[PDB]
Protein backbone atom coordinates (compact mmCIF):
# COMPACT_ATOMS: atom_id res chain seq x y z
CA UNK A 1 0.00 0.00 0.00
CA UNK A 2 2.68 2.78 -0.45
CA UNK A 3 3.02 5.39 -3.84
CA UNK A 4 6.05 6.79 -3.50
CA UNK A 5 4.80 9.77 -5.13
CA UNK A 6 2.15 10.67 -2.85
CA UNK A 7 2.66 14.42 -1.92
CA UNK A 8 2.90 13.85 1.77
CA UNK A 9 5.59 11.05 1.37
CA UNK A 10 7.32 14.01 -0.57
CA UNK A 11 6.62 16.28 1.96
CA UNK A 12 7.80 14.20 5.13
CA UNK A 13 8.69 10.42 3.87
CA UNK A 14 10.00 9.11 7.59
CA UNK A 15 6.52 8.56 8.65
CA UNK A 16 5.87 5.97 6.13
CA UNK A 17 9.25 4.66 6.18
CA UNK A 18 8.29 3.59 9.54
CA UNK A 19 5.41 1.40 8.44
CA UNK A 20 7.82 -0.38 6.01
CA UNK A 21 9.89 -1.36 9.05
CA UNK A 22 7.16 -2.19 10.66
CA UNK A 23 5.64 -4.37 8.27
CA UNK A 24 9.17 -6.46 7.56
CA UNK A 25 12.70 -6.30 6.26
CA UNK A 26 12.33 -6.82 2.32
CA UNK A 27 9.36 -5.93 0.61
CA UNK A 28 8.64 -6.37 -3.27
CA UNK A 29 7.13 -3.09 -4.76
CA UNK A 30 5.30 -4.34 -8.25
CA UNK A 31 5.17 -0.70 -10.23
CA UNK A 32 9.13 -0.46 -9.91
CA UNK A 33 10.02 -4.08 -9.56
CA UNK A 34 11.94 -3.50 -6.98
CA UNK A 35 12.72 -5.40 -3.28
CA UNK A 36 12.61 -2.68 -0.87
CA UNK A 37 15.10 -2.72 2.39
CA UNK A 38 14.37 -0.30 5.04
CA UNK A 39 16.47 -1.36 8.16
CA UNK A 40 20.32 0.15 8.71
CA UNK A 41 21.63 -3.56 9.70
CA UNK A 42 19.71 -4.61 6.36
CA UNK A 43 21.08 -1.82 3.95
CA UNK A 44 24.39 -2.10 5.88
CA UNK A 45 24.64 -5.75 5.32
CA UNK A 46 23.38 -5.88 1.64
CA UNK A 47 26.00 -2.65 1.07
CA UNK A 48 28.97 -5.44 1.82
CA UNK A 49 27.73 -8.17 0.11
CA UNK A 50 30.00 -9.80 -2.65
CA UNK A 51 26.69 -11.19 -4.65
CA UNK A 52 25.62 -7.36 -5.49
CA UNK A 53 26.83 -4.68 -7.36
CA UNK A 54 25.95 -1.64 -9.30
CA UNK A 55 26.70 -3.24 -12.52
CA UNK A 56 26.11 -6.76 -14.25
CA UNK A 57 27.42 -6.80 -17.64
CA UNK A 58 31.31 -8.00 -16.05
CA UNK A 59 29.77 -11.02 -14.85
CA UNK A 60 26.22 -11.24 -17.90
CA UNK A 61 25.35 -10.33 -20.84
CA UNK A 62 22.23 -8.09 -20.35
CA UNK A 63 20.31 -11.12 -22.20
CA UNK A 64 21.84 -13.72 -19.72
CA UNK A 65 20.72 -11.29 -16.97
CA UNK A 66 17.11 -11.17 -18.34
CA UNK A 67 17.46 -7.71 -19.56
CA UNK A 68 17.58 -4.87 -22.51
CA UNK A 69 20.44 -3.28 -24.13
CA UNK A 70 19.97 0.31 -23.57
CA UNK A 71 20.12 2.09 -26.78
CA UNK A 72 23.38 2.93 -28.84
CA UNK A 73 21.98 6.62 -29.31
CA UNK A 74 23.17 6.68 -25.75
CA UNK A 75 26.87 5.39 -26.62
CA UNK A 76 28.74 8.37 -25.61
CA UNK A 77 26.63 8.49 -22.32
CA UNK A 78 27.15 4.81 -21.24
CA UNK A 79 30.76 5.04 -22.34
CA UNK A 80 31.56 7.97 -19.75
CA UNK A 81 29.50 6.30 -17.35
CA UNK A 82 30.84 3.14 -17.57
CA UNK A 83 34.36 4.19 -16.97
CA UNK A 84 33.47 6.06 -13.61
CA UNK A 85 34.13 3.50 -10.38
CA UNK A 86 30.25 3.95 -9.21
CA UNK A 87 28.95 1.97 -11.65
CA UNK A 88 32.43 -0.43 -11.65
CA UNK A 89 32.82 -3.34 -9.97
CA UNK A 90 35.71 -5.36 -8.56
CA UNK A 91 38.35 -5.63 -10.32
CA UNK A 92 37.91 -3.14 -12.09
CA UNK A 93 36.70 -0.56 -8.78
CA UNK A 94 39.74 -1.71 -6.95
CA UNK A 95 42.24 -0.78 -9.91
CA UNK A 96 40.66 2.82 -10.91
CA UNK A 97 40.01 3.44 -6.97
CA UNK A 98 43.43 2.41 -5.86
CA UNK A 99 44.77 4.13 -8.81
CA UNK A 100 42.91 7.29 -8.05
CA UNK A 101 43.08 7.33 -4.77
CA UNK A 102 46.64 8.03 -5.39
CA UNK A 103 46.09 11.01 -7.10
CA UNK A 104 43.00 12.34 -4.49
CA UNK A 105 44.38 11.79 -0.85
CA UNK A 106 44.27 13.42 2.67
CA UNK A 107 47.05 15.94 1.86
CA UNK A 108 44.95 17.06 -1.23
CA UNK A 109 41.73 17.65 0.76
CA UNK A 110 43.75 19.71 3.62
CA UNK A 111 45.28 21.52 0.77
CA UNK A 112 41.81 22.90 -0.02
CA UNK A 113 40.50 23.71 3.16
CA UNK A 114 41.88 27.90 3.23
CA UNK A 115 40.10 28.00 -0.14
CA UNK A 116 37.03 26.22 1.05
CA UNK A 117 36.77 28.84 3.85
CA UNK A 118 37.87 31.54 2.19
CA UNK A 119 35.34 30.79 -0.52
CA UNK A 120 32.39 30.06 2.03
CA UNK A 121 33.64 33.90 4.10
CA UNK A 122 33.38 35.32 0.62
CA UNK A 123 29.69 33.92 0.14
CA UNK A 124 27.93 34.72 2.95
CA UNK A 125 29.40 37.86 3.12
CA UNK A 126 27.72 39.18 -0.16
CA UNK A 127 24.50 37.68 1.13
CA UNK A 128 25.16 39.47 4.56
CA UNK A 129 25.83 42.34 2.56
CA UNK A 130 22.26 42.29 0.78
CA UNK A 131 21.00 41.63 3.99
CA UNK A 132 19.16 38.45 3.13
CA UNK A 133 18.45 35.62 -0.31
CA UNK A 134 18.44 32.17 -1.23
CA UNK A 135 20.80 30.46 0.65
CA UNK A 136 20.55 27.73 -2.11
CA UNK A 137 21.45 29.42 -4.82
CA UNK A 138 23.72 32.25 -3.12
CA UNK A 139 26.03 29.93 -0.33
CA UNK A 140 24.97 26.37 -1.10
CA UNK A 141 25.21 25.94 -5.04
CA UNK A 142 28.37 27.75 -5.51
CA UNK A 143 30.86 26.37 -2.99
CA UNK A 144 30.68 22.85 -4.34
CA UNK A 145 31.39 23.47 -7.85
CA UNK A 146 33.97 25.76 -7.33
CA UNK A 147 36.21 23.30 -4.87
CA UNK A 148 35.93 20.44 -7.74
CA UNK A 149 36.93 22.96 -10.22
CA UNK A 150 40.05 24.16 -8.04
CA UNK A 151 41.37 20.73 -7.09
CA UNK A 152 40.80 19.76 -10.97
CA UNK A 153 42.62 23.22 -11.92
CA UNK A 154 40.27 24.81 -13.75
CA UNK A 155 40.12 28.85 -14.64
CA UNK A 156 37.43 30.90 -13.52
CA UNK A 157 37.17 31.97 -16.86
CA UNK A 158 35.77 28.49 -18.38
CA UNK A 159 33.53 27.10 -15.13
CA UNK A 160 30.68 28.36 -16.69
CA UNK A 161 29.20 25.36 -18.72
CA UNK A 162 29.97 23.09 -15.83
CA UNK A 163 26.91 23.65 -13.95
CA UNK A 164 24.81 23.34 -17.07
CA UNK A 165 27.36 20.04 -18.18
CA UNK A 166 26.68 18.38 -15.04
CA UNK A 167 22.81 19.19 -15.16
CA UNK A 168 21.50 17.81 -18.52
CA UNK A 169 24.44 14.58 -17.84
CA UNK A 170 22.80 13.78 -14.71
CA UNK A 171 19.31 14.61 -16.40
CA UNK A 172 20.00 11.04 -17.59
CA UNK A 173 19.38 9.43 -14.56
CA UNK A 174 16.18 11.47 -14.06
CA UNK A 175 14.02 9.55 -19.19
CA UNK A 176 12.23 12.43 -21.85
CA UNK A 177 13.90 11.98 -25.39
CA UNK A 178 15.21 15.35 -25.07
CA UNK A 179 16.91 14.46 -21.50
CA UNK A 180 18.75 12.02 -23.46
CA UNK A 181 19.16 14.44 -26.26
CA UNK A 182 21.17 17.19 -24.10
CA UNK A 183 22.66 14.48 -21.59
CA UNK A 184 25.21 13.02 -24.18
CA UNK A 185 25.59 16.20 -26.04
CA UNK A 186 27.16 17.86 -22.84
CA UNK A 187 29.13 13.90 -22.41
CA UNK A 188 30.66 15.08 -25.33
CA UNK A 189 31.22 18.71 -24.68
CA UNK A 190 32.22 18.32 -21.22
CA UNK A 191 34.63 15.12 -22.48
CA UNK A 192 36.16 17.60 -24.90
CA UNK A 193 36.56 19.69 -22.40
CA UNK A 194 38.47 17.42 -20.38
CA UNK A 195 40.07 15.74 -23.15
CA UNK A 196 41.65 19.24 -23.94
CA UNK A 197 42.49 19.95 -20.22
CA UNK A 198 44.46 16.19 -20.68
CA UNK A 199 46.78 16.88 -22.60
CA UNK A 200 48.06 20.85 -22.14
CA UNK A 201 48.72 18.88 -18.91
CA UNK A 202 50.74 16.11 -19.85
CA UNK A 203 53.05 18.79 -22.46
CA UNK A 204 52.58 21.08 -19.20
CA UNK A 205 52.58 19.72 -16.07
CA UNK A 206 50.79 20.93 -12.85
CA UNK A 207 49.74 20.13 -9.68
CA UNK A 208 46.07 19.90 -10.18
CA UNK A 209 44.50 16.63 -9.56
CA UNK A 210 43.70 16.30 -13.77
CA UNK A 211 48.14 15.98 -13.38
CA UNK A 212 47.97 13.96 -10.41
CA UNK A 213 45.77 11.53 -12.14
CA UNK A 214 48.63 11.84 -15.62
CA UNK A 215 50.81 10.77 -12.94
CA UNK A 216 49.63 8.09 -11.03
CA UNK A 217 50.35 4.45 -11.51
CA UNK A 218 51.07 1.08 -9.76
CA UNK A 219 52.96 -1.90 -10.43
CA UNK A 220 53.33 -0.74 -13.80
CA UNK A 221 49.37 -0.13 -14.01
CA UNK A 222 47.57 2.99 -14.98
CA UNK A 223 45.04 5.33 -16.16
CA UNK A 224 42.89 5.15 -19.55
CA UNK A 225 42.24 8.41 -21.20
CA UNK A 226 38.40 7.67 -20.54
CA UNK A 227 39.01 6.59 -17.11
CA UNK A 228 40.83 10.00 -16.55
CA UNK A 229 37.66 12.17 -18.48
CA UNK A 230 35.19 9.39 -16.87
CA UNK A 231 36.53 10.28 -13.01
CA UNK A 232 36.70 14.41 -13.57
CA UNK A 233 32.86 14.09 -14.65
CA UNK A 234 32.27 11.95 -11.72
CA UNK A 235 33.90 14.06 -8.87
CA UNK A 236 32.27 16.79 -10.30
CA UNK A 237 28.10 15.13 -10.48
CA UNK A 238 29.05 13.41 -6.95
CA UNK A 239 30.26 16.05 -5.07
CA UNK A 240 28.08 18.70 -6.97
CA UNK A 241 24.04 17.96 -5.89
CA UNK A 242 24.37 15.90 -2.84
CA UNK A 243 26.81 18.78 -1.09
CA UNK A 244 24.38 21.64 -2.36
CA UNK A 245 21.10 19.26 -0.95
CA UNK A 246 23.10 18.84 2.40
CA UNK A 247 23.55 22.66 3.53
CA UNK A 248 19.62 23.60 2.46
CA UNK A 249 18.33 20.72 3.92
CA UNK A 250 20.64 21.22 7.30
CA UNK A 251 19.31 24.78 7.25
CA UNK A 252 15.73 24.26 6.95
CA UNK A 253 15.96 21.36 9.67
CA UNK A 254 17.98 24.31 11.86
CA UNK A 255 15.16 26.44 11.24
CA UNK A 256 12.01 24.45 11.84
CA UNK A 257 14.01 23.02 15.24
CA UNK A 258 15.00 26.51 17.01
CA UNK A 259 15.66 25.18 20.15
CA UNK A 260 19.11 23.38 18.54
CA UNK A 261 19.53 26.63 16.05
CA UNK A 262 20.01 28.11 19.50
CA UNK A 263 22.48 25.54 21.11
CA UNK A 264 24.49 25.67 17.71
CA UNK A 265 24.94 29.06 17.43
CA UNK A 266 25.70 29.35 21.06
CA UNK A 267 28.35 26.49 20.78
CA UNK A 268 30.18 26.27 17.68
CA UNK A 269 32.57 23.54 18.82
CA UNK A 270 29.02 21.40 17.52
CA UNK A 271 29.78 22.15 14.03
CA UNK A 272 31.27 18.66 13.16
CA UNK A 273 28.67 17.05 15.51
CA UNK A 274 25.98 19.12 13.83
CA UNK A 275 26.70 18.39 10.14
CA UNK A 276 26.22 14.35 10.76
CA UNK A 277 22.90 14.87 12.83
CA UNK A 278 21.59 17.32 10.25
CA UNK A 279 22.56 14.45 7.30
CA UNK A 280 21.17 11.42 9.64
CA UNK A 281 18.19 13.39 10.09
CA UNK A 282 17.28 14.35 6.32
CA UNK A 283 19.90 13.49 4.15
CA UNK A 284 19.77 14.13 0.41
CA UNK A 285 20.71 10.92 -1.13
CA UNK A 286 17.27 8.95 -0.35
CA UNK A 287 17.77 5.71 -1.85
CA UNK A 288 20.45 3.05 -3.51
CA UNK A 289 20.16 0.52 -6.14
CA UNK A 290 22.24 -2.70 -6.79
CA UNK A 291 21.59 -5.76 -8.89
CA UNK A 292 21.83 -9.14 -7.17
CA UNK A 293 24.09 -10.74 -9.01
CA UNK A 294 24.05 -14.46 -7.23
CA UNK A 295 20.71 -15.20 -5.06
CA UNK A 296 20.40 -14.05 -1.66
CA UNK A 297 18.04 -14.44 2.13
CA UNK A 298 16.68 -11.13 3.40
CA UNK A 299 14.84 -12.67 6.41
CA UNK A 300 14.44 -16.15 5.37
CA UNK A 301 12.90 -14.04 2.03
CA UNK A 302 14.75 -15.35 -1.74
CA UNK A 303 15.83 -12.98 -3.53
CA UNK A 304 16.60 -14.04 -6.84
CA UNK A 305 19.61 -13.30 -9.30
CA UNK A 306 18.36 -10.45 -12.15
CA UNK A 307 16.81 -8.87 -9.43
CA UNK A 308 17.09 -5.21 -8.38
CA UNK A 309 16.85 -4.01 -4.78
CA UNK A 310 16.16 -0.69 -3.24
CA UNK A 311 18.23 0.54 -0.22
CA UNK A 312 16.01 3.26 1.67
CA UNK A 313 18.99 5.32 3.41
CA UNK A 314 16.34 8.18 4.67
CA UNK A 315 14.75 4.86 6.39
CA UNK A 316 17.97 3.67 7.80
CA UNK A 317 19.05 6.61 8.70
CA UNK A 318 15.56 6.49 11.21
CA UNK A 319 16.17 2.91 12.47
CA UNK A 320 14.76 3.06 16.13
CA UNK A 321 16.98 -0.09 16.73
CA UNK A 322 20.14 1.46 16.24
CA UNK A 323 19.34 5.86 17.27
CA UNK A 324 17.29 6.20 20.08
CA UNK A 325 14.18 8.83 19.20
CA UNK A 326 14.91 9.22 15.52
CA UNK A 327 12.17 11.92 14.10
CA UNK A 328 13.95 14.18 17.02
CA UNK A 329 16.80 16.39 15.66
CA UNK A 330 19.68 16.49 19.04
CA UNK A 331 22.89 18.38 17.50
CA UNK A 332 24.50 16.36 20.60
CA UNK A 333 23.22 13.07 19.56
CA UNK A 334 26.25 10.80 20.87
CA UNK A 335 25.39 7.73 19.08
CA UNK A 336 25.12 8.68 15.39
CA UNK A 337 26.22 5.65 12.58
CA UNK A 338 24.48 7.06 10.18
CA UNK A 339 24.95 5.67 6.62
CA UNK A 340 24.46 8.73 4.72
CA UNK A 341 28.06 8.17 3.08
CA UNK A 342 26.79 4.16 1.88
CA UNK A 343 29.63 1.31 3.04
CA UNK A 344 31.16 -1.67 1.28
CA UNK A 345 33.19 -0.85 -2.21
CA UNK A 346 31.24 2.40 -2.99
CA UNK A 347 31.64 3.95 0.55
CA UNK A 348 32.04 7.85 -0.81
CA UNK A 349 35.43 8.60 -1.91
CA UNK A 350 34.67 12.34 -1.39
CA UNK A 351 33.06 11.86 3.02
CA UNK A 352 35.97 13.99 3.99
CA UNK A 353 35.81 16.63 1.29
CA UNK A 354 32.29 16.85 1.86
CA UNK A 355 32.71 17.31 5.80
CA UNK A 356 34.90 19.86 5.43
CA UNK A 357 32.56 21.79 2.67
CA UNK A 358 29.33 21.70 5.27
CA UNK A 359 31.74 22.68 7.73
CA UNK A 360 32.78 25.36 6.16
CA UNK A 361 29.31 27.23 5.18
CA UNK A 362 28.28 26.05 8.48
CA UNK A 363 30.89 28.06 10.53
CA UNK A 364 30.76 31.16 7.87
CA UNK A 365 26.70 31.45 8.17
CA UNK A 366 26.93 30.72 12.11
CA UNK A 367 30.05 33.85 12.69
CA UNK A 368 28.81 36.06 9.85
CA UNK A 369 25.00 35.51 9.85
CA UNK A 370 24.14 34.88 13.67
CA UNK A 371 20.68 36.78 13.49
CA UNK A 372 19.46 34.97 10.05
CA UNK A 373 16.27 33.60 9.73
CA UNK A 374 13.32 31.48 7.50
CA UNK A 375 11.43 33.96 5.59
CA UNK A 376 8.87 32.07 3.41
CA UNK A 377 7.96 28.31 3.76
CA UNK A 378 10.03 26.69 1.45
CA UNK A 379 8.97 24.63 -2.52
CA UNK A 380 9.56 20.99 -1.84
CA UNK A 381 11.32 19.35 -5.16
CA UNK A 382 9.04 16.55 -7.01
CA UNK A 383 11.75 13.86 -6.23
CA UNK A 384 11.95 10.78 -3.61
CA UNK A 385 14.95 9.88 -4.10
CA UNK A 386 17.41 13.06 -4.06
CA UNK A 387 15.48 14.71 -1.19
CA UNK A 388 15.71 19.21 -1.71
CA UNK A 389 14.10 22.38 -1.68
CA UNK A 390 13.65 24.81 -4.71
CA UNK A 391 15.19 27.41 -3.02
CA UNK A 392 15.33 28.95 0.85
CA UNK A 393 14.26 32.53 1.29
CA UNK A 394 16.43 34.19 4.53
CA UNK A 395 16.86 37.59 5.99
CA UNK A 396 19.23 38.44 8.56
C1 LIG B 1 26.66 15.46 1.10
C2 LIG B 1 27.64 14.99 0.38
C3 LIG B 1 27.74 13.61 -0.07
C4 LIG B 1 27.00 12.49 0.18
C5 LIG B 1 25.82 12.36 1.14
C6 LIG B 1 27.62 11.47 -0.60
C7 LIG B 1 27.18 10.14 -0.59
C8 LIG B 1 27.68 9.13 -1.39
C9 LIG B 1 27.14 7.85 -1.51
C10 LIG B 1 25.94 7.33 -0.75
C11 LIG B 1 27.90 7.15 -2.39
C12 LIG B 1 27.69 5.70 -2.79
C13 LIG B 1 26.37 5.37 -3.48
C14 LIG B 1 26.11 3.86 -3.52
O1 LIG B 1 26.57 3.11 -2.67
O2 LIG B 1 25.43 3.27 -4.38
C15 LIG B 1 28.89 8.01 -2.83
C16 LIG B 1 29.86 7.68 -3.77
C17 LIG B 1 30.77 8.60 -4.24
N1 LIG B 1 30.94 9.86 -3.84
FE1 LIG B 1 29.91 10.83 -2.51
N2 LIG B 1 28.65 11.94 -1.25
C18 LIG B 1 28.79 13.21 -1.04
C19 LIG B 1 29.73 14.11 -1.50
C20 LIG B 1 30.73 13.80 -2.37
C21 LIG B 1 31.80 14.62 -2.74
C22 LIG B 1 32.05 16.08 -2.29
C23 LIG B 1 32.55 13.86 -3.63
C24 LIG B 1 33.78 14.15 -4.40
C25 LIG B 1 34.46 15.25 -4.32
C26 LIG B 1 31.95 12.60 -3.75
C27 LIG B 1 32.46 11.59 -4.54
C28 LIG B 1 31.94 10.34 -4.59
C29 LIG B 1 32.54 9.33 -5.48
C30 LIG B 1 33.68 9.55 -6.45
C31 LIG B 1 31.79 8.22 -5.27
C32 LIG B 1 31.92 6.85 -5.91
C33 LIG B 1 32.75 5.93 -4.95
C34 LIG B 1 32.92 4.52 -5.49
O3 LIG B 1 32.05 4.04 -6.25
O4 LIG B 1 33.94 3.84 -5.19
N3 LIG B 1 30.87 12.58 -2.95
N4 LIG B 1 28.75 9.23 -2.22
Amino acid sequence: AFDPWDPAFLADPYPAYADLRAKGRVHYYEPTNQWLVPHHADVSALLRDRRLGRAYQHRYTHEDFGRTAPPAEHEPFHTLNDHGMLDLEPPDHTRIRRLVSKAFTPRTVEQLKPYVAKLAGELVDRLVAAGGGDLLADVAEPLPVAVIAEMLGIPESDRAPLRPWSADICGMYEPPKDVAAKAVRASVEFSDYLRELIAERRKEPGDDLISGLIAAHDEGDRLTEQEMISTCVLLLNAGHEATVNATVNGWYALFRNPDQLAALRADHSLVPAAVEELMRYDTPLQLFERWVLDEIEIDGTTVPRGAEIAMLFGSANHDPEVFRNPEKLDLTREDNPHISFSAGIHYCIGAPLARIELAASMTALLEKAPTLGLVAEPKRKPNFVIRGLEGLSVAV
